[PDB]
């Protein structure tokens, strides 16, 4: 049993190192310690001090320099017996408090133990380096093993959900929380590898045909769905709910991917030092000189969609290599060779579209002096350049019932070009996901385990509509933790009359949630939608309206005095200032119909499907108008949350060590902020003072 063999890799990489004769002596000491703040200003910077004396209501302890300090016993953060240092489940700690909890995660983290239980759920501190704890060898250890029987691991909570699914015959869900960069996607890939292995077929041929395809779907979506942001070199710029499906027997019958809220503005814009989607750099770097020639490609610095941020490389990543990986994954999944080259036709097409330079004509209307990029794009898309040209600068609209040809100025033409690009990319992504799902959908399930991997809470210097939707989602996920851990739990206790005193854990994001998606009174998304369908609305009337409804009326809202285009939302993870520029158009998400009539005619079999498939090209109507991005998203989310509620949820709290993407650098302020807003200690408390 490698578990019991102190020389195994299991003990080496997943267990706390044996202490020595000098640590034993410290461990049996009778002295008592307290966590304190040398600088009261810096409440998260702690030092250890020895308790030197005590009165009935206080402790007197010695600081590190040597000074003596008094504190009330009620405000004292006592240090646990150091035999607790490194303990695998912090519900076992005698003193549950912020420095004690952080300290324990520190001790474990200092020896590359990134997993720690926190009562009913798992905590995972991002190591920002590789640790050899996800081999098939490690997988096999956790099989069938009970949580208390093995060390904290993501494999272990995965196992627990599996058994619970088989024993209770109830669908399960793995909810992995975290801010951007914390580790949600890595752990997500782990849950699936472990479910695929312990539950994959095992005698010939299928066994990990399906299983392997399930596996190969992620690298597909990461190349198209992930990019470098200032907070994570592999940021997930779309959310996903993965259904891993099983039969009554417990074998994998299939899997389903639901995608959410792809950041299509990334394709046309990138803040400084960020990148566009990985796929763009992979192609330009991984294509043969031949395809390079067929797709009229050249270096990233030659494309407008790629040469603005000042970054085209990710340290330690080789795009040309990831290109090979994406391709092999598409082959496994089943992307025909014709389909694959259409896909990069779209990718190269998008790049040429971005190179189009609109100029002012004699009139205020725009002209296209150089048709080079126009013709190149037309060429790879399989569309008529002059139709596309007219569609871009002179689109036709209805004025009443009349048919009026417009002539957009430079600005408008560029925005329209950008709209095309974003529709192409987003429809493509939706198509890739559709195609994957056919492949993994080949049998009615009896049960499933759902893994939720969303875009995590983020803050940039500039926060737009995309970030509101991201942070609102993160706020609902946190509320789902609150609900289940504290609310649903005590509701039983009071229900089953065990006597029982209700406790308020002070965790509730409802006011923030309501401020955003409230219907009556109307919240931010609702006012947005209103303005969005108001013929005379501007970004300026929108913010004014927001201020009018919430400023000095909603406790979670702030009208800043330093700007007239931003508003602050107080989220669980902190206050975020949002810039109102472009929200109306972002919400409306418009595309000129002449553009679509121009692509519906393409000769490419992939492109044609992006503009004729009702499931990709059609838009629901909210009466006289098309549904908005906001109304649509709010609807897709509510459905996900309703589905979650019909599962047994397992929470993994992912935690970022610092804001630098660095290993071996656990910063207390950063970590403690997360522990607080995540509700980790409260989580341990409910578990301890309760009846699970
Ligand atoms: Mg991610």
């Amino acid at each position: 049993n490698p578990i019991h063999d102190r020389t195994s890799d299991y003990h080496k990489y997943l267990k706390v190192k044996q202490g020595d004769s000098d640590l034993f002596k410290l461990t049996v000491s009778d002295k008592r310690y307290i966590w304190y703040n040398p600088d009261p200003k810096e409440r998260d910077s702690y030092e250890c001090g020895e308790i030197v004396s005590e009165t009935s209501d206080s402790f007197t302890f010695k600081t590190v320099d040597g000074q003596d300090r008094q504190v009330k016993k009620d405000d004292a953060n006592q240090r646990n017996p150091i035999k607790f240092d490194g303990v695998e489940d912090m519900s076992e700690l005698s003193y549950l408090n912020e420095p004690a909890v952080f300290h324990n995660l520190r001790v474990r983290y200092n020896q590359d133990l990134i997993y720690t239980y926190s009562g009913l759920f798992l905590v995972a501190v991002n190591p920002f380096k590789r640790i050899p704890i996800y081999t098939q060898e490690m997988v096999d250890i956790f099989k069938g093993r009970r949580r208390n029987e093995v060390a904290p691991h993501i494999f272990a909570i995965s196992d627990v959900a599996y058994r619970s699914m088989l024993d209770d015959r109830q669908n399960q869900s793995l909810l992995i929380t975290g801010e951007s960069g914390a580790g949600k996607t890595e752990n997500t890939k782990k849950v699936i590898q472990y479910l695929a292995s312990v539950a994959g077929r095992n005698q010939a041929n299928g066994s990990g045909v399906l299983e392997q395809q399930i596996l190969q779907a992620n690298p597909i979506l990461e190349a198209f769905g992930n990019a470098k942001t200032t907070r994570n070199n592999n940021s997930s710029r779309f959310g996903k709910f993965i259904e891993i499906q099983f039969n009554s027997a417990g074998f994998i019958s299939g899997a389903s991917i639901q995608s959410y809220l792809l950041e299509k503005s990334r394709v046309v814009f990138q803040s400084e030092t960020e990148r566009n989607y990985h796929i763009f750099y992979q192609l330009l770097a991984g294509a043969t000189a031949e395809e390079k020639k067929a797709l009229h490609l050249a270096g990233p610095e030659s494309f407008n969609y790629l040469n603005q941020s000042g970054c085209v490389d990710i340290k330690g990543v080789s795009d040309s290599e990831e290109f090979k990986i994406t391709r092999q994954a598409m082959d496994i999944v089943g992307f025909s060779q014709e389909e694959q080259m259409s896909i990069f036709k779209i990718i190269a097409g998008i790049l040429h579209l971005g190179n189009i330079k609109f100029e002012k004509g004699a009139g205020e209307g725009a002209v296209l002096k150089d048709k080079t990029a126009l013709n190149a794009a037309s060429t790879v898309f399989g569309v008529n350049p002059s139709v596309l040209e007219k569609a871009l600068m002179e689109p036709r609209i209805l004025a009443g019932r009349d048919l009026v040809a417009q002539h957009l100025n430079v600005e408008k033409s560029s925005s329209s070009r950008d709209a095309l690009v974003k529709a192409l990319y987003g429809r493509l992504f939706l198509w890739l996901v559709k195609k994957i799902n056919n492949v993994l959908c080949q049998e009615r399930k009896a049960y499933f385990i759902g893994v939720l991997d969303i875009s995590g809470f983020e803050i940039f210097k500039v926060n737009s509509f995309e970030q509101l939707c991201i942070n609102y989602t993160n706020e609902k996920l946190q509320q789902f933790f609150n609900h289940h851990m504290f609310k649903l739990e005590q509701e039983e206790y009071l229900k089953e009359k065990i006597n029982w005193t209700f406790i308020d854990f002070g965790l509730d994001s409802q006011a923030t949630i309501d401020l955003i998606d409230g219907r009556q009174p109307p919240g931010i998304l609702a006012l947005l939608d209103e303005q969005s369908v108001f013929p005379n609305a501007t970004d300026n009337t929108l913010i004014t309206k927001l201020h009018s409804h919430f400023s000095k009326k909603n406790a979670k809202y702030e009208e800043p005095r330093f700007s007239k285009t931003e508003f602050g939302v107080t989220h669980y993870a902190g206050q975020v200032m949002y810039e109102i520029q472009d929200w109306l158009e972002k919400n409306k998400d418009p595309l000129q119909q002449d553009l679509e009539l121009c692509f519906k005619d393409s000769s490419d079999n992939v492109v044609t499907k992006l503009f004729n498939d009702p499931n990709i090209a059609s838009r629901a109507k909210k009466g006289a108008n098309f549904i908005t991005v906001a109304a649509q998203y709010k609807e897709q989310l509510a459905s996900l949350m309703a589905t979650l509620e019909t599962t047994n949820p397992h929470f993994v709290r992912c935690i970022i060590p610092n804001n630098k993407q660095l290993p071996a650098k656990l910063e207390d302020k950063v970590v403690l902020d997360q522990l607080r807003c995540n509700g980790v200690l409260e989580g341990i408390r409910i578990t301890r003072k309760g009846f699970p």
